[PDB]
């Protein structure tokens, strides 16, 4: 699946 990191 797809991954997003929003710091
Ligand atoms: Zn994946």
């Amino acid at each position: 699946g797809s991954n997003q990191n929003n710091f």
